């Protein structure tokens, strides 16, 4: 039991383009989160299509996606890591691996849903790493994942959405997150990352097919709002015939200490209330922030991933929290996407929102909360 909040924010001036109408079609999102997206070395077993179970625990079938569809949610977002299934020089995807994504992508086309799928977690030297020690491979390894990806999925209609890669960083160095416009390890980093998306819709955009006006998703550094709204940010340039068809991708699990930060940590916080100024702060401050850049000068932008960590049971703060989100987003012109991860219980990342095994909603009173203000 929690109540559902009334949110009184104005909405704003939306732009009358085919991008936009598309985006707010999208209506809302879900991500299937620990599930293709698993990444690790050295597995122990011998059948990769494991990983896709690895972090969930369970198969996807065609009747949680049914199960997703009916609840509300317009989109489902498909995240996957693909270095740990590609062989040879030019990263060969696995048959079978790549079989399986695109049964999981129809259980959606069937369902008439938007589908987002990218490259997860292959941000690694050697595969996808933004700086130029090694962009001479990133550029190779974004070619290949993609022709690959966009070839097979070349006949799929505009509700299919390629999104270049998820959270493009430094991993392993001191500005992993976070960035310094000053040091110019940094400012190689954002340069390698406007480069590298432009690899990307170079390379879907010559397959052919729908591939030519497909909607395509780009992110920053780090997906981080900062980082598409910093001036050095470049929009990847299209030669073709379907304009305004790229859209800014950014994630923000904000306010960062509620909705993200272990409970274990001094300051992480259980409550969350429409009523504090605090609890609406940062929302109010990114949201703003990519709406004067993008939206209001008819550039989309879709936030793929957010959410709330169960903590101990704080379900009415969850509820508030998302109703005031997602309305933030609308009125703003933004729509969003749930990281749901199938995780309910213990001291990981609680974010499930859905049980994949029984098939009920074990929180419906936040997502009836999203879908009063998704529309």
């Amino acid at each position: 039991r929690a109540k559902i909040p009334e949110i009184k924010i104005a909405s704003r001036k939306i732009p009358n383009n085919a991008a936009l109408k598309f985006v707010k079609d999208m209506k809302i999102g879900w991500n299937l989160g620990n599930t293709f997206d698993a990444a690790f070395e050295n597995p122990s077993f011998d059948d990769e299509l494991l990983y896709e179970t690895a972090w969930c625990g369970v198969k996807t079938t065609k009747q949680m996606i049914d199960t997703v569809k009916k609840a509300g949610f317009n989109t489902i977002r498909i995240p996957v890591s693909w270095h740990n299934h590609v062989t040879g020089s030019n990263f060969t995807i696995s048959k079978r691996w790549l079989d399986r994504v695109q049964q999981v992508v129809d259980y959606a086309m069937k369902n008439k849903m938007y589908v987002i799928i990218n490259i997860h977690h292959d941000i690694m030297p050697g595969y996808y790493y933004p700086n130029s020690q090694h962009l001479q491979t990133s550029i190779k390894y974004v070619k290949s994942i993609w022709t690959q990806v966009a070839t097979r999925f070349k006949n799929y209609n505009d509700h299919l959405i390629f999104e270049a890669v998820n959270e493009p960083r430094l991993t392993g160095s001191r500005f992993e997150w976070w960035l310094d416009m000053n040091n110019p390890e940094c400012r190689d980093a954002v340069e390698a990352i406007n480069k590298l998306n432009q690899v990307f819709v170079d390379t879907v955009r010559s397959t052919g097919g729908n591939n030519v006006s497909r909607y395509l998703m780009v992110p920053g550094y780090a997906a981080a709002p900062e980082y598409v709204l910093i001036d050095e940010f470049k929009i990847p340039k299209d030669s073709s015939k379907y304009k305004n068809r790229i859209i800014i991708s950014v994630h923000a699990y904000r306010p960062y200490n509620f909705a993200l930060q272990a409970p274990n940590e001094s300051g992480s916080v259980s409550e969350w209330s429409v009523n504090s100024e605090e609890s609406r702060r940062d929302i109010d401050y990114f949201m703003d922030k990519l709406y004067d850049k993008f939206v209001s000068k008819g550039i989309p932008v879709v936030i793929g991933e957010f959410g709330a960590r169960d903590k101990n049971g704080n379900l009415q703060s969850r509820v508030e929290f998302a109703a005031y989100y997602v309305r933030a987003a609308r009125a703003r012109g933004i729509t969003c996407c749930w990281w749901d991860n199938n995780a309910f219980y213990g001291n990981g990342e609680n974010f499930g929102l859905l049980d994949r095994k029984t098939l009920k909603w074990v929180y419906p009173e936040i997502v009836s909360a999203m879908m009063k203000y998704a529309r």
